[PDB]
């Protein structure tokens, strides 16, 4: 699998390795895991590794936050691909209401007390910016087990559902929180353009990547929850060509979607409307591409 | 535009400039352009030249009969361009039984003449393979002018149309005939999925390098008839990038087929199913693919 070049610099927060550690030890602590080689394999994921690539900029006491958050979400992940989309959108639905802060959680249920005491510690630190974390992680979560999951796709229409469930809003959101970067609504409309487009980066370099581990989830786990649903399989399946062949292909076009941020940022500073806010904003966008592609190369999650 | 690298020789037919000249200088005569212009750009655009380049091998005698057929249709593709659907399909129904040789030409009428005197020629060179491209070249015809340019397609609606709108069937009939290349209905039923291959990258290939044309055509010609159909405008609204985006991800995703192509030729030879007429036409099928893209990398018709 040969990347072709890309002008985005990753770079990783400086406190990942001590931040691991708390975090990847509280979920070991706390999350039912089935056995020890579950454990390892979570480990050997690097969920923290990840969000400290996300998010490199983050300030130092918020950053474990992130991590905590997508780590619990990348487990939830997994286990849908076990679940019914019915099963699936039960288990999430339930755990709206905890987030909110609206129900309490069932402390003899892992997921409920560490999602519950999650947020609640994040509004006690940011209540404003925490707030609005909220109905994005809603919509992906409810875009996980949307039976159009398991109904005929074109990659334009892929692409627009999996903005939802690859989560490009909630990821924006957190990494605002995470930055304490405060932005008006003006100024997130200016670079909703911009969003759109770095959802499509971030949903296919993670399709190419973990194309693999979800061709074989598809063929072991549940017909529903673990459906192949993914831009190399539907570009395959349009132009009648191996899935290898479409990984190439969509490279290209990660690489053509890199050079239209980089236009749209530079067109967002000409016309003078990109605020300082905005600047660390667009640059985070950046971040979060170059990172996920980074840690997407050699992360153990995808690579056995 | 840089193309991407291809294993593929394009070769030219030996005679290509005495046919071009012969075959130009018949449709000066007989054909009716509006002006000096038109005649130059007529004879600017090589018709007799990229006949050459899709069937190399073509015998001596029967190149030129090839030649004097895609000129024609390339110059009713054209016209076509000019009216609606209705009035081009009532354009290419009235040459359908002139072609058949059932219905005598109005002899005032070029177009009409030009090819009830082709066919009545090709017909007397040989009977039986010329009366095989009459139903390739009505399908072609009846797809140019079919309502389903004016509906939204996705990639893949798209290429299983445009196979018939790019005249795949015609070229690999009309090749068979120009080589005196005989099929058993078993060799040509043998060889489908290498004809649906092969036709995706005939008409990408055309859409990369006719874009510029046609986005011009959709802006001045009929609304119907010179309506935008192209992978090129398909791809970039799906993918939200520009035109010349869509151009260099797509020409990965014909030299993709390329591969394909020599990967089901090889599984051919690898099974017990390759005579040696199928491989004179799995190889008369790669210089078309070849052939094609070559001619349009230089000819005016697309550049200017
Ligand atoms: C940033 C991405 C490409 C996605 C990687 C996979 N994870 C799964 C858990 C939830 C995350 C938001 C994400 C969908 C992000
Ligand atoms: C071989 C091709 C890519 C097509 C180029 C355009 N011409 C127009 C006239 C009729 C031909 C069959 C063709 C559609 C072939
Ligand atoms: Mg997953
Ligand atoms: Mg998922
Ligand atoms: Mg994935
Ligand atoms: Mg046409
Ligand atoms: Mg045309
Ligand atoms: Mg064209």
């Amino acid at each position: 699998l040969e990347p072709p070049p890309s002008t985005f610099q990753p770079l990783c927060h400086p406190l990942v390795e001590e931040v691991s550690k708390e975090v990847d030890g509280y979920f070991l602590q706390h999350w039912n895991f089935p056995n020890e080689k579950a454990r390892k394999k979570f480990v050997a994921a690097g969920f923290s590794r990840v969000t400290c690539l996300y998010f490199p900029k983050a300030l130092d006491d918020r950053i474990h936050f992130a991590c905590r958050l997508l780590t619990v979400l990348f487990l939830i992940d997994d286990l849908l691909e076990y679940m019914s989309f019915e099963e699936g959108s039960a288990y999430n639905e339930k755990l709206i209401p905890i987030s909110r802060g609206d129900v309490l959680p069932d402390r003899s249920i892992p997921v409920e007390y560490i999602i519950y005491d999650l947020w609640e510690s994040m509004r006690a630190h940011d209540r404003e910016m925490a707030d609005e974390i909220l109905e994005p992680v809603f919509l992906f979560m409810r875009a996980q087990t949307d039976r159009t999951r398991a109904r005929p796709m074109g990659l334009g229409g892929y692409l627009e559902y999996r903005e939802r469930d690859v989560g490009k809003e909630l990821l924006a959101a957190l990494m605002r929180f995470s930055m304490g970067l405060k932005l008006s609504p003006s100024e997130l409309q200016r670079v909703r353009e911009i969003d759109a487009n770095c959802s499509k980066h971030l949903s296919v370099v993670n399709d190419i990547y973990s194309y693999e581990k979800e061709l074989y989830t598809s063929k072991t786990a549940h017909s529903e929850g673990g459906i192949l649903c993914t831009s190399v399989q539907i570009l395959a399946q349009e132009a009648d060509v191996t899935a290898e062949a479409a990984k190439r292909v969509l490279f290209v076009m990660c690489r053509e979607w890199e050079l239209r941020h980089q236009l749209l940022v530079a067109r967002l500073s000409a016309e003078g409307l990109e605020t300082p806010g905005l600047a660390a904003y667009v640059e985070g966008l950046e971040y979060q591409m170059s990172g996920a592609e980074l840690w997407s190369q050699t992360t153990l999650r995808y690579s056995v």
